[PDB]
């Protein structure tokens, strides 16, 4: 519903009201997101003369809803759910052996242009510090934000830990709790346990003087897959013995589609090993294998079995369970070894 | 750049087949709109001479790879749409194991503002009864790495991929690819170092469709080269108490201008920080865990850095990790050390 507001590249405001050990300011940003390419370029200022804390600290506070959701995974996304009414972004940000940012923020439409407006106060910062004391470098790393749902405030939880590069080669922690609830009484999308994949560049504009950061990112979600196969059963085997594999397969019944068993030897190409139909009516066998590898699935469980008999040497080999459901799937694979 | 500049938008296509199998001969048409930012494409294909001789799957490599995504720092490496608007011919031979042959020749340019794919196709040797002939595949697709490499002799690429065609017994088909192609103009082009295209394609029907008919989704986005890439190097079972030296290689930027890190990952931990110096080289730091034990350093002429690792205690077994940002955060791939007695 929301959604369709996103399909656009959307004018961004972020507006920051800051206040840390004292230190107090202001950050003012304009930009344009893009949902569709999960992009966000943006300009930010400090309004009120030198910014008494590193720009670093500040990314993650100064708009999710401009994550890419592939179509898959569209149903979890809360965050353009809420729009253009908006929701109530809050963090508690740990800097290890440093103080805290506790931050509330609004992330809703205004006319056509979307806008995040913070309030921000840090306390318990060491003034000799990585942070009050500027160790930080400028730059930002890639990190994956791990979202849950948050049935009770009808909203989502997060939690991650922000890496900060520290001048003298170290690294400076900033542990991130978040909770997220929407501004209007309007239903919401709460998703399964999945993350976001954030990837920021930081940079500055030549010609300002100012103090100030140019922002470029990239963020996009994952953490479900439609289908999964885990494959079991990989052993050490001694030359003419046997065993069985078994495939755990997830989100399609078995019956439904053809299943396909593959193995790769070191070295050489991945080979198709053995299949059968999605009827269960025919079952097929590479030459090499014939007669000696059998393979199986029982529906009711929702697995697939390749059993091998009479092992040689040359049956070593990575094993992988196969299936194409409108995309091809693999499984981790799982490792046979037949020796001496 | 000037043929990025076409791709920019999403874009109208047209697909025009001519082909013979065995004699039995067809033509097929298709259109649709390609987005090469997102590398994604949607297309409906009909078979306008009738019922169509052939499975739709083993049309579908034959049925325009410059809406590839190419992604940033590999826009110097796209040959495809480097080409536009003249265009590029692309022509491949399709092997089909224990089975005939089908030979392309196709002309892929910009017709006003469409871009047109129009290709020529005879196939021979095929079977009658075989798995293509005797329509025995599977109506969908698998996912495959197109490897391309330059041809710098025909001032253009080559590909060689071997295309999985599910069965209905069970079993699979092999098209084995040989692909070559070269540009119309003269005008210079990118050539490219080695790297692949990953492809997934998804196939459908049209509900109001009569007519023999193919509906395709295409997902294509290229990979295999990095402009800044870390590997790692120096892993081993120790004992402990022993000693063993880590060593990375750099490529992409100049070690002495920015600070690199080392991480390391133990089995069922999550991934610390280790150690890491400075971009100057005039400061280096370490954790806690490994202080006194452990000594960073680098090879501003070889571009590589180092870790020194004494005095090692099972604790110290992990999947050491190197770590840069040069606008963006890279890793390596990593190397396994492990300390346990024999």
């Amino acid at each position: 519903k929301g959604e369709e507001l996103f399909t656009g590249v959307v004018p961004i405001l972020v507006e920051l009201d800051g206040d840390v050990n004292g230190h107090k300011f202001s950050v003012r940003g304009e930009g344009e997101g893009d949902a569709t390419n999960g992009k966000l370029t943006l300009k930010f200022i400090c309004t009120t003369g030198k910014l008494p804390v590193p720009w670093p600290t500040l990314v993650t506070t100064l708009v999710q809803c401009f994550s890419r959701y592939p179509d898959h995974m569209k149903r979890h996304d809360f965050f353009k759910s809420a729009m253009p009414e908006g929701y109530v972004q809050e963090r508690t940000i740990s800097f290890k052996d440093d103080g805290t940012y506790k931050t509330r923020a609004e992330v809703k439409f205004e006319g056509d242009t979307l806008v995040n407006r913070i309030e921000l106060k840090g306390i318990d910062f060491k003034e000799d510090g990585n942070i009050l004391g500027h160790k930080l470098e400028y730059n930002f790393n890639s990190h994956n934000v791990y979202i849950t749902a948050d049935k009770q405030k009808n909203g989502i939880k997060a939690n991650f830990k922000i890496r900060h590069n520290v001048e003298d080669g170290s690294v400076q922690l900033a542990d991130h709790y978040q909770q997220n609830t929407p501004i209007g009484d309007g239903p919401v999308l709460l998703p399964d346990n999945h993350y976001l994949s954030t990837q920021s560049v930081l940079s500055k504009d030549p010609n300002e003087k100012r103090d100030h950061m140019v922002l470029l990112e990239f963020v996009t979600a994952a953490g479900i897959a439609q289908v999964q196969l885990v494959e079991s059963g990989g052993a050490l085997v001694q030359p003419g013995g046997s065993l069985r594999l078994s495939c755990a397969a997830s989100g399609f019944p078995v019956n439904r589609y053809s299943m396909r068993w593959y193995r790769q030897a070191p070295g050489k190409e991945r080979e198709w090993v053995a299949g059968m139909s999605s009827a269960g009516d025919r079952s097929s066998y590479e030459d090499s294998v014939k007669g000696r590898f059998t393979i199986s699935r029982d529906d009711a469980r929702n697995t697939v079995y390749l059993q091998m008999n009479s092992l040689k040497p040359e049956d070593t080999a990575v094993y992988y369970c196969n299936v194409n459901v409108g995309f091809e799937y693999w499984g981790q694979g799982t490792q046979v070894t037949v020796s001496h």
